[PDB]
């Protein structure tokens, strides 16, 4: 009878602990119940469509608190697996662990909440969401990449601050009397980051011939300069996961 | 008589099946048939360009009935060069093949049509583009890339959602009250949703002095997080493809 | 006085055929003066300011056909340099080539329009900027690293395709009552196409729940599939330029 | 009493010139002092917002005018630790070199305008910005990779500099009596420069049939070819810091 306890409880330790294949099924529905959530809160501030989502809303809130429960549960109860962690003093020293209480008083508040309502439970969801890490995996991830390139990538920040400045300031000597669009510095400002990151909205055109004249070249230097740090830590990305297929297929 | 028979049963297959040169002259002028039927199947549901486009859209279908009649015909008349499929029972085994079963009923379906009509028509042109592949190549290729790259990706999506989420409710709090755009949580989100990963339509933009300093902040990190993706993919599959071509180099 | 004769001669053709330094010098200068005439000419067709840039642009055409007949005429002369191109015959037998020709013809054009005048002018410039390569060497690079990646831009294209026709058939399914926008098919696919590219104009937006719902999954999933090919080739192009450094290392 | 002395310089030498670790937590809060001195004279040049801006900005300008006079004369103190600077000629030696001019120059030219004022002033910080470099390692860097890969960026530049051309002029050739937006060629060429880089202000966009049905194609080819020099160079620099990470684990 302890037999299939144990090996139960190691399954269960391997499934809500750090996961490997289809385990990653049932950390992917537990994201969906959070993200269906989310989308519904979304539509339940809306006024006309209040009635349908909070009609739903209010038992997703209660799936969704439940399936949060048994998960904390036997994720405390699962913890007996581990041999470092075992016993009711084991149990308890697990209860010692930071995110264990921070997911714990997550839980208690959203009873308390179902005990400006809905604003708070959509504050609740996005902290579950961030509780999802619970290791700061994408984090480190990130950061380790950031910090290898962070040369090229105060290289690129650097000289598009400085194009975005010499194009603004060209720019709006250019059009100053003759389009109400630039009538400030700061709105050439506004035109030329909502220009070189090529988001382009339209309130701002230049509408001469020497903003046009100007933008023309400057455009072409500076959506460069703004698209660098994505190609930069894209192939960071790339070229780490390379060199770590190839030190896997060693060891 | 049998030596000419075999040697055009190779060549056929060769160029029906798996084909390497000079035989994607043939596969390409397929897709221009199909392509070429998709767009004026297009330009036949706008009103005024109806009589010419459907016109020449007749002729088109059946010469494409007839094209896609005579290259499955000849498939199966060509499956009986390869060493495994051949005779009657050989042949008749091929048609057990499940794709083939999937072309003959578009085949005859297309048929059907030429004996909301021109919906479906369009819907069997759109399938034959489905058909084209065969083998999923297309699909195995991302999904190996895709697999391999899947930590980067879901941290490049984890974190440009939470970016997402942050600079849509600062936003929001900016340009509640002195902006139509930003009347409810959803308008803000989709106002970052576009923002963010570059469109700009430029239906919703802040006006403000603090929507424009918060976004100008948010804009710069989370179209690098949106932006990611497509440069960890673009990276992968070169990657990829070079240790292909040095893997084809030795052997 | 041959000595300086021969030593000039070959320096002259150094710098007029495949040059390395200090010639890009002259060759920046003289795509200086062809982009000048350019830009000129396009403000010439504008009604109001003709008459200054008419003004100039006459002795700018003079300049440069000056300038390309003196370049013209001692390419045939320094082709006298190398050891196969040499007496009246091998400058004749250079005046053989192809290119030639067409440097000629287009020489003799321009004092022919010097002799619809500024659209002439103005494709004539644009042949000369064509006649900038006179190897193929922006077309050849293009050609190989297109060649060497086919599998993954044909991957990339197709699937950004499909996702694009079920983009638009989804958004148009949403939004055919309640948008003027979308009123037929090809509308709803011509505002997939200026989505997915991330340019986003502003003419066609979607305007209901069901539209901005759908439309949100699809431009997540469909940029990323349609920025594949500028990352694909830019990997490839930096790490053909990477290998060949290396192999210049060793050689 | 001469140990403390030297030992506190070496110190203070390596924090003011290269730094390497927690020395960056000094260069960052200089550098937010003068990015906050520009964002707040941004704001000071709006007319409502002037009296706070300039309000704040009086004491600002004098707290980084005192911040930049202690760090220019205990960096002339400093450089009497290493082993070349040493003395009242080694530190008069230090005040010939034209960097140092150059910040004194900056130095008393604030205190001057502290004795068309906040554009003066404004020209000043951005010249301090400038200033933070002292060794154009931003500008070294990127001049290698652009060096590097001079011949993919120059094919990437003509020949969607040649397809910018070829679609713009079929773009007007379509629409030039059906729409207000192509009057001219040179509109034609604002409409491709501002779509081919993805920016899509919606000024001007094609609305017949025949300017849709030709920005289908080019903007597919196109916008691949202008988002390529961002890719190549993003993959330039990450190959880079690739080796210069290998050249380091052996040395």
């Amino acid at each position: 009878r302890n037999a299939f306890y144990r090996k139960l409880q190691n399954f269960l330790y391997n499934v809500l602990e750090r996961p490997r294949g289809w385990a990653f099924i049932y950390h992917a529905y537990v994201f969906l119940l959070v993200f269906s959530c989310l989308v519904l809160s979304v539509f339940s501030t809306i006024k006309e469509y209040e009635k349908s989502s909070e009609g739903a809303l209010y038992i997703l809130e209660i799936v969704t608190i439940v399936v949060f429960g048994v998960e904390y549960f036997v994720r405390i109860w699962a913890a007996g697996c581990c041999c470092r962690y075992r016993g009711w003093r084991g149990r308890l020293k697990f209860a010692r662990k930071p995110f264990c209480v921070i997911d714990i008083m997550v839980l208690i508040a959203s009873i308390a909440v179902l005990a400006s309502a809905l604003r708070s439970l959509r504050f609740l969801q996005i902290l579950r969401m961030i509780r999802m890490d619970r290791r700061g995996g994408t984090w480190k991830l990130l950061g380790s990449v950031v910090y290898a390139h962070s040369k090229e990538l105060v290289t690129a920040w650097y000289i598009g601050f400085l194009c975005l400045i010499l194009a603004s300031f060209l720019v709006y000597l250019a059009e100053k009397g003759e389009n109400d669009h630039f009538d400030t510095y700061a709105d050439a400002l506004w035109w030329g980051l909502i220009t070189l990151t090529t988001i382009g909205y339209g309130d701002k055109y230049p509408q001469t011939w020497n903003g046009r004249l100007l933008a023309a070249t400057f455009t072409l230097i500076g959506v460069s300069f703004f698209a660098l740090p994505a190609g930069i830590l894209g192939s960071g990305f790339a070229l780490k996961v390379q060199e770590q297929h190839r030190q896997k297929h060693f060891e």
